């Protein structure tokens, strides 16, 4: 357990670094990496390791504004929750969307936003539950609020539409 | 002694151009003839200026950008430790540690302050006593303190976070 | 801690030109910076000296004019409050969102002091205590005040609502 | 003690070139030279010589705006002090920072004057005694003096704040 | 002291120049400057001067009818007063207060009249002693007589309203 | 003699070039430049020549509007007398002053003129004697006989106030 943190530590920093220099085609093996490491785990601790690596990646991808390792990321995200194949893995995973969205939304990178909105409704989809549908309801909630709050409109006017998406998608 | 501190002391010079040449292959093998002279020493004396060699290596590599060299002399330094068997040689150790990490982050190599953070840790975790965790802490506090002089608030962070990671193997 | 209070010193002075420049960005580093520093510090000395920091900082930035800058450094007044967990700090927080709005209403700035006004009661609401309450009511009096001596009567009348909004916060 | 003095006078020219050209790295080098050329000569004409060349490369990469390269020669020149050990070094090196200072605040780079000024303070904790501490104070008032004189408010107000903390350091 | 009064004699003209040209903020600058020119000086003929200095420019202010100036001014020069902490430096205080009212009337500017009429109550105020309080009615005095002459009979029923405040305020 | 005087009418070329383009670091250089010829010449006709390349870069420099310039070239002055160390250098000097803010009063450039009739008095200080007081008494007088034949008044308030200035010096 300890171990594989370790790693994991190692892997968000680089994918940070890369991330901040630009190379966006490290971030995405490094990504790949944190996967692997919770897949040799397998264990719930590694997997939200995992997700806790991809949402710092993210977060500080959003601020550099590498929009792309946002969306790589974005995407392990649900991979890796696709990969553990449990209930607290999506919501960990909708979870890192959400602060990967709200920061953006802070730091005024509105498209990082739409495309991790999106993400929280495939996340939900992916899962096929209620609840999952609902924590993604969560997710454009928590980020609509906040960008409201940072005076990020557009953010907040995506965030709506997604919303109602999510709801459609559940039908 | 003398004819082996003389012995070291070329040791230190080949591996340190070595490094210098890029030639971490050459280095990774004087590294190991530092250790086997102490060895054949079989005195603390021996093992300290061994440590000495090391650490002047690993500098120097850090300054060079040979963060590989760096790596492994931040292995051999441990190992020397661990065939001395003694609390010493385990604090002289950590002492290597600390001036190839604080060079470093002067340098802004915090990739090789990162490895060498680490290093404290395991060399703390070899001894298995709370001096040498706590010499282990000593080290991380000083790369800190000097990176934060510096401006290298990478290094800081880190710093900060195998710091915690220390407390944590200790328990 | 003298240490400490020469590194926040240069936080500050860096933090401020930023201002000056409008490198906003730069700005909120130094100002988590600043927090890092207390942080690390663990020092209710350290915590003050750095609420003293971002005060400087959003004072500075409100008489630019760069409010951007200011909105963030109110936030950090708060957070670092929130980092130390005590009510003098707490207090100190709301001593200097009282400092940045009573200057910025002198300045002009109006749209600064309702930002600060709002922060004043989001840091009592965060203590959740009588006296930080109150504590924050006497900051949004101090900007009243002074702002009527000004002649921002716009400044004072959002003061007005705040303080309402206060106490119906408080309940 | 001649041979000495044109060895550092090489020295001077290239690390002056290499700061024009931004090769920071190399004017540490040529400024390590210096203090080498200095300790094998072991004479206080050689300290003071090479405590010159680093006056010259300071002032030349401030006015170049190689505010890295100013930081590290006055570093530089605490550490050639510190080699001599006596009261006389001190001084020249207080001597060397203040040259920088003063044509750095005449240059503009308040940056460089600040950290000049933080360097003069070490420099007189280095050594110790009251008569450094006040020799210290009477670097910072040249500073303040000639960049009251230049205009720069900005350099006279960090001289104020830096000798207060001289005197608080002495106590 | 010479060099000091050289210094504020170039603050001065600046500062009279930019309030003849609308830079209110210049103003506010210069008279700050003028404050620290005395501060670092730390002599009574220093605080005098820079007395000196705001008094001529709130006079200029106040015929070029930027009342704003003024009013910066005549702040200021009690804020002078405040920091020498001494009896004469109030009375030089309320003795600039009397010039700028004086002449505001000739000219018809009764609004800065107002303005310093107040501030010198202000002064005896912050010095809390009879000697201050009578001195603040000298000057109403002296404002209302000139004001009379000239024919200002607004100015002087404002400084008949001033001198019985003066005297409420002492008790 | 010839070749000197080509390469001083070489460098006043650039130097005005450059004062009109705004570049006045090139024309500090420049400045440097003509100092240095008169000195690698040491003769009285360098030196004087030297003199009049820095008279005719801060009088076309006043003409532009670029006082930073003007500035500069008024300390060179100075700085070429001094560096000859002759009575008829420091009147040369005096004289170069004088062309300068006369120009400059003429020009409109009364910022350009006090500076000019500051320097006035410290090539006096710097000589020390009373032949160079009379004759920067005299730079006065010129400045403001001319200034009030063009009407500007406020270079002619300043020159009264040097004046008395100067004779204050001398006492």
């Amino acid at each position: 357990t300890k171990e594989e943190r370790v790693l994991l530590m190692k892997v968000a920093i680089l994918a940070i670094v890369a991330a901040k220099k630009g190379n966006t085609d490290e971030v995405r093996k490094a990504l790949e990496l944190a996967l692997l490491i919770a897949k040799v785990s397998g264990t719930t601790e590694a997997v939200k390791l995992a997700l806790e690596v991809v949402a710092r990646v993210a977060i500080e991808a959003a601020r550099r504004g590498n929009t792309d390792a946002v969306r790589e990321a974005l995407e392990v995200a649900l991979e890796i929750a696709r990969e553990s194949g449990t209930t607290e893995a999506v919501k960990l995973a909708l979870e890192v969307v959400a602060r990967v969205a709200i920061e953006a939304a802070r730091r005024g990178n509105t498209e990082a936003v739409v495309e991790a909105l999106l993400v929280a409704l495939e996340i939900a989809k992916e899962s096929g539950t209620e609840e999952a549908v609902r924590l993604a309801l969560e997710v454009v909630k928590r980020v609509s609020n906040e960008a409201l709050k940072q005076g990020n409109v557009d953010a907040v006017k995506v965030a709506l539409e997604v919303r109602k998406m999510i709801e459609e998608l559940s039908g």
